[PDB]
């Protein structure tokens, strides 16, 4: 069915837990060895959340190279994210890291630091230009160079300097800031209205490595994310933009990356986003 009607059809028939409960069944199983280690342990938050072996990023070390963060390819639609879930005060360094060494440009943050009174993610990025971050575990220096902060989401500009090699790099950090503790947002035109200046920056494209986008475990708020900027593409893409089928694109997404989308809420919230995206786009 097209997505405008089926929308409709779900909402007059209140079933959006069942529609969410087939997409849990038929989602993909893959193992998950290398998080489950002993040693690895402290590098995980939540214990029913891990990245599959086949998908996981490695960092380019040889003691460890486990890190709680997976690669999402998309192949029709050309665009590649890394999922992950907000840095623990003992993997900040290892965050880092595999930005440098994937060559990303962007970082996404779904999340405030504090929510519903417990820490969500370490503070992992310097909040004042003359107090710097060294992170020695992996030898790298993180500098704050400007913010922009507006009323639902704030753009910093940061360096990011090898200290084994002196090279350094610009990171562009997009903080959506209104998410709100419970649910899912009223309407989708501020998370848009983000989602199209992260697009802006060049942070998406192919002359970049992947975005890194985050929020406390990486799948809820962050699956909402890429699954809403993939359908918008496919749908420029496509000759019959109406053939988009966002609950097949979610299951091609979870064959990389477990539990995307956390709610029924939040299936809705995406419906809702590409629906209204998909106006704005045209041409309108
Ligand atoms: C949650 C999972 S591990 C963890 C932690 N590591 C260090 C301090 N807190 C918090």
């Amino acid at each position: 069915m097209e997505m405008e009607k089926e929308f409709e059809q779900i909402d007059k028939s209140g079933s959006w837990a069942a529609i969410y409960q087939d997409i849990r069944h038929e989602a993909s199983d893959f193992p998950s060895r290398v998080a489950k280690l002993p040693k690895n342990k402290n590098r995980n938050r939540y214990r029913d959340v891990s990245p599959f072996d086949h998908s996981r990023i490695k960092l380019h070390q040889e003691d460890n190279d486990y890190i709680n963060a997976s690669l999402i390819k998309m192949e029709e639609a050309q665009r590649s994210y890394i999922l992950t879930q907000g840095p623990l005060p003992n993997t900040v360094g290892h965050f880092w890291e595999m930005v440098w060494e994937q060559k990303s440009r962007g970082v996404v943050m779904l999340n405030r630091v504090m929510e519903k009174g417990s820490l969500k993610c370490a503070q992992y990025w310097p909040q004042k230009e003359e107090k710097e971050m060294i992170f020695e575990d992996t030898n790298l220096k993180l500098t704050l160079i400007s913010e922009d902060i507006k009323s639902y989401y704030t753009v910093r500009q940061l360096e990011l300097e090898n200290l084994t090699t002196q090279e350094t790099r610009e990171i562009l950090h997009f903080h959506y800031t209104t998410w709100p503790d419970f649910g899912v947002p009223e309407s989708p035109a501020s998370f848009l209205n983000f989602l199209f200046k992260v697009r802006e920056s060049g942070s998406l494209s192919p002359e970049h490595g992947p975005v890194v986008v985050h929020c406390s475990a990486g799948i809820g708020r962050s699956g909402t994310f890429c699954l809403a900027d993939t359908c918008l593409l496919l749908m420029d893409k496509r000759k019959d933009p109406s053939s988009v089928d966002i609950k097949k694109v979610l299951l091609e997404m979870r064959k990389f990356r477990m539990g995307l989308i956390q709610t029924a809420d939040q299936l809705r919230f995406s419906y809702l986003a590409v629906i209204e995206g998909a106006k704005f786009i045209m041409g309108d």
